[PDB]
């Protein structure tokens, strides 16, 4: 296989950029895919019962044509994200509809409109080739990716690229995603691989880390400062765990909300101390399908003050949505910020505007990250200030099982997938920094 | 009669500060009041049928003792605000409860805990006396007021005083309000009277103007810039009218939402061109009492785009609340801001968070104004850039009727009240500036 | 003649995108150029004495190869900027040095390293062709350009593209500038032509207008709000004029500093009332080569308060640098902003830091504009809110003379150049909007 | 002796508020003072040879009358600051001039125009009395102070009180400062004492700590975020030490500049790893009296990049002024911030504006702190996140000597003074939090 020659070049210690340029490209690559004819195979069934092992295929697919500003990457490792799982169960809607509609725009966008969809929105690996107009990345460069795909033809994004109107999430609204031996990305998705991490560790933070960085640290989100009290929902999950790391690393105090004592112990292993178990507390913020219970908002706030010395939180890091959002608005301090990047329990939010207007509060929407924020989030990983949260790794063959585990919230850490890497534990080229941070790296 | 002597000194050309200091203070003053014994007067009645003319009394009341950082003001004119009307009908609760509870804190706070409540949250007049520790205002200074009363003992308010935790609205959570011949205020409520306006015109903008300035113009609100498209609900009302003025004056484009062709004509008089009549279009944002119709959100946004050349608004100036808020979040441009200072149709807001998070929008809460913002809003009036919106003036003795007219939304402009001023049209000391802006000044009449 | 057919398609009513696609491309085009061999023809002479008519040639040059993300544009008109002039006299260094060094990066960048340099940093015209990966612009589209050329490969610029580390100014640090019949630009430089303007009018605002917009209006600069007092140096020049327009249209008060009464009347024609003639007042901010005179700073501050009723400016719009910068820091209000985008009188600034730190002031640097800011500036032109300032127009063959006119500031409006346009007055397709604004459009002629 | 009774109540475990209220006030108190008669006792003498042990007297002085919004505090400990030292040598002017001029305003301000000046701008102690209008503080409350005295009569300060125009620094532009047994402060200067610190430790951070907080952490300064690179001049001094602490505790990376290997070891003791010894490197930023050397600027930039892996600093924490400011502007990253609160080496700054405008940098002035910022900085001390930096402690009698040590930079840590406290080590009320942090608390000695 030409593929074997690529992997052998990576696993050797020695290959120079010209050696990568001179390698023959394979004529196919192994990829985890969805099949267009199966869009409706889950109809009438409840979301919890839909089994991603039944919809995810392991196929050999041809390589796509490389366009300007793009790179073909040999993928050593990837990860499973929530968006991958939703895609794998054809929810909220099949991902093919957008591929087909976008494909009408031009021959280039038509490349993605195929009868199969290669999924995955994280990656760590090695650049094999770059298209026209690219100078900043070369064959051989070790990379991770962020998943924002923006064209930047509209002016709207030129003061923060999340404002670009023509926006796709790579591996979700794009083909040729990361759960595969090769991937196609824009070069403005590439970031330098942290050298103290293995391939699977380096591929794990991207999507959730960068989302939490924009949402909590950056000026485009909550603009955290040291001393702040931060209420963090779901603090042991992917997102919430990065939020907790950001709160502690920036000199602030996270108030961690979890659902079980073992999740509380995960929060403690990250160094949090104020942890609220909402299952043990029994918060019922909604008394109806339609009405909430302000008494319970107030009980949450009192609990928070037990940990803060009577202070209300400066920031709420929201993403459960409707179930918690009314409480989040109520408990926030006068002048404070509720920052939201998801609505996992429901997107129709309801809140008492008296608390927001009369106390000068603010609800700020945030959505993954611009290239600078993604670079900054990954830089904090590379400096050893933020650590990966891997809790289990699967082989590419096993991605269906991996997706299930995420679907059923089976692990608290990230679930990684080896793609071309033949085993865990490869890729580290800074052993000193890794030794410095080893216990934290392995905490999950 | 000591009060007559005070009025005479004001109406005379040329009373000096020492003259005001030498005037004897009367032992009572006439005030529009509520009586503690009547707070249950409107029980079991619909808010529509509650008549302020039955609750508001014209009483002679003694002068309060003057505390540090305070001023006694001879009031020439005041205005009726929504908070005055709500107070006059004992909604959502009687103002007496807060007066009593707050009065426990100290002898100074107990001054306000009386069996009567003098209302009013705007004023224009002349300083008569100042308490201990005051250097910036003197007897004889011509003043308007803003209605934020903050103690500033807590550090919280020292980077924007709206964050002060111990905050009262003068005339609502305080006694000795402006609908009366005299009033007591903190000196950090005083602002210089605009010289081209009459007393009743000068007392007219304070509350709603300053609220709209913070909400739309200042960096603590939406931070308007020229070129922005701004959707303004209820654009002929007091608040919305000031918002429209600020949009135009700042070089932005207001998209005015009104309920009637008459109100649309009012918006045209202010200089607006893009006007949507929600009754002509018949928007139904709510299907149930529980479920909204996104088709109608979309129909609104289409209408807006007809006026803007395909563009979505950078800013939504919200204050109707539940009825409109969903639509407001939906139509806002990617990266845009919904700024809210009230929920007049109801405070339980419901919106689709997908539009907010996925399009990076924000909802910013605002509430009247810090002293700097209130100074800036009044300064724009004094420079002739923003104009009062008086539509009708009453005598102090008929304040009840004034309240009723506000209760029933009878005029689009502010409703003013003469207090000590014997007639309308007095108090102008810059006739040149007045002449330059006279037509705009009178547009709401 | 293939170029003639291109022009005829443009001048005709109604050529469609497919017609432009079908036109044969010429094998050369006429262009104003510098010649690499001549870069020392001014060595050892005073900058004032260097004649651009002696260095600017009119050549037939081959067409460049079109790369990804680029457009070939048929250019109807352009403009002379200060960077064009500095280029034409090989100052501070010859433009060829950078073209050569940058040409070593890739074959694409190597396209610009030629023995001739086609200058020009503004354009108005019609898209002929687009390179690989372009969906937003098509043959036939009427365009103006902004001059920022950024690759956006670094993450640095993805929260404001002015932070990109690899940026070039088109027509100064790139070849194939706008003073020619054809030009090559990135498609992320293209903006829609304002339809009420002629070709030469539409080409004139771009560089200076976008710079002034970022500097004064945007949150990345001074973040103007209505009511602000703004000191504007050189208020009749190219940058100063747009700043004056922005201050007025945003509801603020420009304090216009000029050097002659003729310029003062230009400012009055733009609507400004508070105007200071630095030559009439005789300001000498510098005592000698090394020390300033704070008494003159203070005399300027007193003159400003004569126009503001005792208020110090919220914002100083700086671009003269050393001669004025100490004064600008001094006169700024407590908490105010000095925003700076040039140092035309000298770049070693000297100021008294006591005033900056003890009064919580800030100095903010600004440099042309990101694509969103350039779009917003051009959008305000298209809306009729900001007007072009054309004072004179030359034919492409006369570009040398035109450079000279700018070298010696013979005019205060912009100097435009026709390129393919055979005469002035062509290109208007919104006659009603032009008619509404015609007096202001022509105010500078 | 009434003063002994006050001390005994403090040293007692359990005096209640009513007990402090019942204590008789003494008719005099011991105070470190300057005497008006001796203003010109150092004339023609170089600031180095001026001795504060000659000009500082220890006197018995009557108690001032307590005004509205004020507290009389029994002072257990204080601190020597740079402003104290400048005062003690009558530089740049004698403190008495302002005291007299301000004393001309009212009888309250005339309280401070006395033939003696009690100095001191930090305090830790116990409230004895409060004046009219004070609810938030009571006799018995354990307090530290910040030194901003603002009247807040102007609107200007009501969105950040550092913008107040009528602003004095307590103990410098005010009498009855902290180097004494009793002091008079506005109650809006009072903050809760950190319970894990001794009296002398609690009095030490106030001024320099709040200044560094506003300058580096708050949005009114540089707005630090984790990951930032921060160049910190004078990193072992009073200001620079707190700045290093904030940089580390906020997740940023301080690049600490010091002048000697011993100071470098101090920075290591605070937890910093990247340390440049300006005297080991021998930086010569100025060639002569009037011109600088960009090669030295660049050499500093390259040394910084050795520690950051080739990244330039996001923030420069400036306060040496003229000697370093040019370099500071140059080394700052594109889009970065230079934040300045002093000019100890000279206030006429000279920098090359090309680097500031073409790379979109900003210079932000900062000055001590508003009450919210001072509260936040003291809160970080109370939470155990920022630690006092006491290096040496004197008795009130030795205050003269203390000033001298600070005048000659004898000590890197803050220099503290016991006032009423009989000895060191007293006042700790949270022994477990102290035990948790004891190594850090004592790191400077
Ligand atoms: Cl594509
Ligand atoms: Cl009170
Ligand atoms: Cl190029
Ligand atoms: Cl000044
Ligand atoms: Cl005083």
């Amino acid at each position: 296989r030409h593929m074997q020659e690529i992997l052998d070049a990576i696993l050797s210690g020695d290959a120079a950029s010209a050696d990568y340029a001179a390698l023959a490209l394979p004529e196919s690559y192994r990829a985890v895919t969805l099949h267009k004819g199966e869009e409706r195979m889950f109809d009438g069934l409840a979301s919890r019962d839909k089994d991603p092992r039944k919809s995810l295929h392991l196929d050999d697919v041809p390589l796509p044509e490389l366009g300007p500003g793009e790179a073909l990457v040999a993928v050593m490792a990837s990860s499973v994200n929530y968006n991958t799982v939703w895609s794998s169960i054809f929810e909220p809607v099949s991902t093919f509809g957008f591929l087909e509609r976008y494909g009408r725009l031009s021959p280039l966008t038509a490349r993605h409109d195929l009868p199969y969809h290669v999924l995955g929105s994280d990656l760590a690996g090695v650049v094999l080739r770059t298209g026209a107009g690219v100078n900043a990345w070369k064959p051989g460069d070790e990379v991770v990716a962020h998943c924002l795909s923006v064209e930047l033809e509209s002016p709207d994004g030129h003061n923060d690229t999340m404002m670009d109107p023509e926006q796709r999430i790579w591996g979700f609204e794009t083909n040729f995603g990361g759960l595969a031996q090769l991937a196609l990305v824009k070069t403005n998705q590439l970031l330098p691989k942290p050298k103290h991490l293995t391939w699977e560790e380096a591929a794990s933070p991207g999507l959730v880390n960068s989302t939490a960085y924009r949402q909590l640290v950056s000026r485009n989100g909550a603009g955290l400062k040291q001393g702040d009290n931060v209420l963090i929902w779901g603090a042991s999950g992917g997102l919430g765990s990065y939020a907790t790391q950001y709160a502690l690393a920036g000199g602030a105090t996270p108030i961690c909300v979890v659902s079980s004592p073992r999740k509380a112990d995960i929060c403690r292993a990250m160094g949090a101390e104020a942890i609220i178990d909402r299952s043990a507390e029994g918060y019922r913020f909604w008394k109806d399908e339609h009405h909430q219970d302000p008494r319970e908002w107030k009980r949450l706030g009192g609990k928070i003050r037990e940990f803060t010395g009577g202070e209300d939180v400066d920031i709420v890091f929201e993403h459960p949505g409707r179930e918690t959002f009314g409480a989040s608005v109520y408990v926030t301090r006068k002048g404070g910020t509720i920052v939201t990047c998801a609505s996992t329990s429901g997107y129709m939010h309801q809140y008492d505007n008296r608390y927001l207007w009369m106390s000068l509060k603010r609800i700020v929407g945030s959505h993954f990250a611009n290239y600078r924020e993604a670079f900054e989030a990954n830089r904090l990983v590379a400096k050893g200030k933020i650590h990966p949260t891997l809790s289990k790794v699967y082989a590419l063959e096993e991605t269906g099982q991996a997706a299930l585990d995420v679907h059923h919230n089976k692990h608290q850490g990230k679930v990684g997938v080896l793609c071309l890497a033949p085993r865990e534990g490869l890729g580290v080229t800074d052993p000193e920094l890794r030794s410095k941070h080893l216990t934290k790296i392995n905490a999950f």
